[PDB]
């Protein structure tokens, strides 16, 4: 099962990603972003519950998720996998040339995750380069129209928020595998908590999160940016910090719940900016 709402939360990195790529790009540009985003997250969630079910059946967690249940089919899932993949394909065509030739490397990331833990550490690093892969799409999704080589749309990219973004995630999922640590070990799955215990995944995590706000800021100078922006990455920094606090104080929900907050900051904050 996949609920689309949730892609809402996603979109901001996208378009951050086609504005400090100083490219321009088109109201129907703008919808295809949309549209490839909610492909790849309507893929990425589907193929995740596929990947993890023999696992999602045995953690006591996921024993409420569907299709461990039996609430729906894998055909069901396979479908909207297909389906997914199709609505970025497609709108990744209707966009530039080098959009869909990149289309398969990021779809390819997003559905390489869910076995990432059962092959090394850190699959936190692989679940933020997915969103990376976004802003990423977003740059690409502007730098082919209009534009002329893949140096061109590479050097079009905002590397700085790409990172920065990545180890934003990578940080909380990091506070997030906290609470499967005893599953995740013993049924041999990799996580950097099962590697170095609660007091170890807090300090990795407060590394990551200090090395986002870092670029974030950095991001300031480089990009430019003005006043509203500069509000914004202020106050994604603040959240950053509050995640960490929360989670370092134990009491690690509503650390992750929190997280929330960056993509509306950043979405609110450029839709002001636009105005």
């Amino acid at each position: 099962l996949v609920r689309i709402e949730h892609t809402i939360f996603s979109l901001p990195f996208a378009y951050v990603g086609a504005l400090l790529s100083r490219y321009p790009f088109t109201l129907a540009d703008a919808i295809l972003m949309a549209a490839a985003v909610v492909g790849l997250r309507m893929a990425g969630m589907a193929y995740n519950n596929i990947a993890d079910l023999d696992i999602d059946r045995l953690n006591p967690r996921t024993a409420k998720r569907p299709l461990v249940v039996g609430a729906v089919s894998l055909r069901e899932a396979w479908a909207l996998v297909a389906a997914g993949s199709a609505i970025y394909f497609a709108s990744a065509a209707l966009l530039n040339t080098y959009a869909l030739l990149l289309s398969p490397l990021v779809l390819a990331i997003a559905l390489t995750y869910p076995h990432a833990k059962r092959l090394h550490p850190l699959p936190h690093l692989h679940l933020g380069i997915v969103l990376g892969s976004v802003v990423f799409g977003g740059a690409v999704a502007a730098s082919g129209d209009e534009a002329s080589s893949l140096g061109e749309v590479l050097r079009s990219v905002p590397w700085l928020y790409v990172a920065a973004v990545s180890l934003w995630v990578a940080g909380f999922d990091t506070i997030y595998s906290i609470m499967d640590i005893d599953f995740d070990r013993s049924h041999g799955l990799g996580s950097i908590p099962a590697l170095l215990g609660p007091k170890g995944a807090l300090a990795a995590s407060l590394a990551m999160h200090a090395a986002a706000v870092a670029l974030f800021i950095a991001g300031v100078e480089a990009y430019g940016l003005g006043a509203i922006a500069t509000v914004s990455t202020a106050l994604t920094a603040l959240v950053i910090i509050l995640v960490q606090a929360m989670a370092w104080l134990g009491r690690v929900k509503e650390s992750f719940n929190l997280n929330l907050a960056v993509p509306i900051i950043i979405g609110a904050g450029i839709i002001v900016d636009m105005l």
